[PDB]
């Protein structure tokens, strides 16, 4: 029993984190095979941040301008190139701890683990969701750029996020590992704003199923609603609309608890219109939307990883 | 003078289009160096489309199940792999007409040219925009999957779109060339719906500047507004809000016409609240939002390409 904000074990990723220095700027890089990946704004000085011209800035660099350190061992840079917003540094030594990996782009509402790093050394791991407005509510301080987000499927690490910057509102923005930003952001130090966020409805429903599995049942009722009647109420409270695909995804949780998805939606409808009246669900006084249906199954059924 | 829906010259892309057959299914592929890229649903039969298991379907295939034809010449497949939603077919011959290229992911509101193909042979070229809901309003018939979208920057082709499917509403969905879908869509033949579309405000303003450059001035006025007052009106008409970054992007057009961006916004505000009263702008009776500021500069200043 129990339910926690659970991250993936980080060991396979810790062995890939390096420190990348260019000039007086230091941040984190990801070392897979003989390539080191890092945010391209490592080549920027204070004079360039407001409006960098990355093509000009990169042509004025040579391989020896890039200092890469894997702990104590220094890695010799033998080539460099830019792929969108990511710098790719070819090094002379292939990482012997390279796991089986792939680069995936995730969708809003999906979760992943973040390995927060400073000076190439891992500091902590936590779980977060990609918000509907393509930001993440992370925890990052100065020097954290190049920290990566990942999921583990079996023996394979799926890299999905590299950290680039913090927005004025305190939320965080980055790219996939091909260097393409999540959301309408650019790697310049100008004032950019995120669009309005919404609540991830399918995730709230998965979390309510987790509550039932763990013995929290006070919010259930005998009523049922339709997909259209629910979505009418959800839109008024800034909730993402619910699709038949979402209903199908919740299937394993509906079967395990014997509570139909549309039954659970009627309970959610009541919680939105009347609040929780000072009661809690799984130790929270708010509706939690950063657990996917798969996260709940994993933690309430026990999947491991090799 | 004049203003047309102008596409990029397609010659560099026509030489990369091939036909890919797997079983009784034929579609288009993109042949760059010694790799052919095509939608992975080429390996699906009628029995698999509703809920394909692509990992199982692919392991049951061998290289000789894939027939690749570049016109008359047949290409020998010597390897295959899956990258997200794209199949990568290694062939024995590198494409001698491979241009300088890169894979980019574009943002909603950006435009690109589509080379529509059937049986590996180019049929037509047209310009379109990536909509805010991550669909495109294309023109595709049966057999068009694997057609690509692209921009040309100097001598380099930036591939940004590969066509995968048509949604029930008649709009089109696809992936970038790394196989990651634009929008919350999956390559299954289930009923998926796009979110509500909005009008791309910065593009409408660029088009109004194009009208002024070409002598259409009847909609101008002496008024001016603020960014906040305009965005208040824009939200009511399902227009994307306008950012200071957008204002900066329109700079070259404001300078060439001597009409400040905020002046033009006041004209747009009037057109939204009163309509066009049976008058036209650049031969249209609606506000056009599929030309970017860069498209307008290119066509009203004359950039070519090598
Ligand atoms: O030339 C472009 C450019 C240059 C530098 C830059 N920064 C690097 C240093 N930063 C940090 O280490 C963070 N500090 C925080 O407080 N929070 C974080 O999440 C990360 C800030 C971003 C961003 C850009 Cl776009
Ligand atoms: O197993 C998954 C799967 C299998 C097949 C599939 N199709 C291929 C044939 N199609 C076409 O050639 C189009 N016909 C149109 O009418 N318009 C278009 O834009 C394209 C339809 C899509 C899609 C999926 Cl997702």
């Amino acid at each position: 029993s129990g339910f926690r904000k659970m991250a993936f074990p980080s060991g396979k990723v810790e062995g890939c984190m390096v420190q990348v220095t260019c000039g007086t700027t230091t941040l984190n890089g990801l070392w897979l095979d003989d390539v080191v990946y890092c945010p391209r704004h490592v080549i920027c000085t204070s004079e360039d941040m407001l409006n960098p011209n990355y093509e000009d800035l990169l042509i004025r660099k040579s391989n020896h301008n890039f200092l890469v350190q894997a702990g104590n061992v220094q890695l010799r840079v033998i080539g460099h190139s830019m792929q969108n917003c990511v710098l790719k540094l070819k090094v002379d030594t292939a990482n012997p701890k390279t796991p089986k990996y792939k680069f995936v782009r995730i969708q809003p509402g999906q979760t992943f683990s973040v390995l927060a790093c400073y000076n190439g050394s891992p500091s902590g791991v936590y779980q977060c969701a990609m918000r509907p407005n393509f930001t993440i509510k992370g925890s990052f301080l100065n020097g954290s750029c190049g920290s990566v987000g990942f999921n583990i499927d079996y023996d394979c690490v799926s890299f999905c996020y590299m950290h680039h910057m913090e927005l004025p509102t305190g939320v965080h923005a980055g790219t996939d590992l091909e260097g393409n930003f999540y959301g309408p952001f650019v790697d310049r130090q100008t004032a950019q704003a995120a669009g309005t966020d919404t609540t991830i409805t399918v995730n709230v429903l998965a979390w309510l199923y987790a509550a039932v599995i763990n013995g929290d049942r006070w919010f259930l009722n005998r009523f049922t609603t339709t997909l259209n009647d629910f979505n009418l109420v959800a839109m008024k409270y800034n909730y993402e609309p619910l699709t038949q695909d979402h209903v199908d995804i919740l299937g394993p949780l509906s079967a395990q608890t014997g509570i139909a998805v549309l039954d659970m939606c009627a309970s959610l409808k009541e919680l939105l219109q009347n609040g929780m009246n000072g009661r809690t669900i799984l130790g929270s006084a708010l509706l939690e939307d950063e657990f996917t249906p798969f996260d709940v199954v994993r933690q309430c059924s026990g999947v491991t990883f090799q």
